[PDB]
């Protein structure tokens, strides 16, 4: 089937769950991995609907944190900071050692059902960093329809903890 049909299914799943609680659970279950790896420069995201709030990570795991900003067809990286649009300077993405990627759903190969704009697809080609897709277990779907422009994450984090995506 189509990505549109899958997105409808993912939304039905998101509404049977408690987003605050799953946000807390996913954040908690990330912490051993973050500590083991010792990541220091992490890109999060500003939480939208059918998304986990993982901003409480910052207090739980002290690090330099960053947020993406849309600029053109691209994501740019700004430190977590004041807004009026961020006031912190733009920064080159190579400073990051971890990218945390939200999604409507992911498959176990690390592919995501996104917002359809290509931002993460373009952005994930410019980083050399560990990546992790964050999702409730219920939003781990069977293999998503695959396109040449799709870029997978290499780890997944659910309320059960962090797991590798098998190398393609």
């Amino acid at each position: 089937m189509t990505k549109a049909e899958l997105r409808r299914r993912a939304r039905a799943a998101w509404r049977r769950l408690d987003l605050k609680a799953l946000s807390r659970a996913v954040g908690a279950a990330l912490l051993p991995w973050l500590r083991e790896r010792g990541f220091r420069h992490i890109l999060l995201y500003h939480p939208l609907p059918h998304e986990l709030n993982l901003l409480p990570l910052m207090e739980a795991y002290p690090a330099r944190y960053y947020l993406p900003k849309v600029a053109g067809k691209g994501l740019t990286v700004h430190p977590f900071g004041p807004l009026a649009e961020p006031t912190t300077p733009p920064e080159d993405p190579r400073v990051l050692d971890l990218v945390v990627v939200p999604g409507l759903a992911f498959d176990r190969e690390g592919y995501r059902l996104g917002h359809g704009q290509g931002f993460y697809d373009r952005f994930l080609k410019e980083v050399r960093a560990a990546t992790v897709g964050v999702v409730p277990q219920a939003l781990l779907f069977p293999a998503l329809p695959r396109d040449p422009w799709d870029v997978p994450v290499d780890h997944l984090a659910t309320e059960a903890g962090v797991e590798a995506v098998k190398r393609p």
